């Protein structure tokens, strides 16, 4: 007997500085293991928050440019995209370098993974006079896209939201 809180499984990936911690550690707070992939010294970090009654698991997957397999990072973020089947792929993209950062985005929905955008640095960009069109950027790509400042505190509770939502689209 007891309860069961229906739980999901998502993972975060995109290039490297894009906010990918920082929204990790935004989302998960204190529960969090880390250790490392295995035989390898890359980190590998997981979480799970909670959100309106269900459980998310979040798995950071290593930054990565592109998913060939030209690194180990590539090899094991494709394997897992793959093979291990996230409930959602959260996709975390760099405002401030929208066309390098899409390049990886393009293979992810190639590979027909459940993506979410989630647009970060949107204060950055706004600093740097940087114009991104977040609708026509939804309707291009076909994925809903969040936009956020994470190191600001800002558009999280919405990622939450938009999370939940993009899950059950499954
Ligand atoms: N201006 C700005 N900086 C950010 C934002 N999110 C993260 N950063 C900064 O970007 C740098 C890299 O962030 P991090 O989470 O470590 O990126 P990661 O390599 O993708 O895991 C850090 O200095 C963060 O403070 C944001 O929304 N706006």
């Amino acid at each position: 007997g007891g309860s069961h809180m229906k739980s999901y499984e998502i993972a975060l990936i995109g290039n490297p500085n894009v906010g990918k911690s920082t929204i990790f550690n935004a989302l998960t707070g204190e529960n969090v293991y880390i250790g490392n992939w295995p035989g390898v010294t890359v980190e590998k970090k997981e979480g799970e928050f909670e959100y309106n009654g269900e459980k998310f698991k979040v798995v950071d997957l290593p930054g990565v440019y592109s998913l060939t397999a030209n690194s180990i990072d590539e090899i094991i973020a494709r394997d897992y995209i793959i093979n291990e089947k996230p409930d959602l792929v959260v996709n975390i993209v760099d405002a401030t370098a929208l066309e390098r950062n899409l390049y990886l985005t393009l293979q992810l929905m190639e590979m027909g993974a459940n993506l979410l955008l989630a647009l970060n640095k949107m204060d950055l960009a706004k600093s740097l006079g940087i114009e991104i069109d977040v609708d026509k950027l939804e309707k291009i790509l076909g994925v809903k896209v969040v936009p956020l400042s994470a190191a600001k505190k800002m558009g999280i509770e919405e990622l939450k939201k938009a999370i939940s939502i993009a899950v059950k689209d499954k």
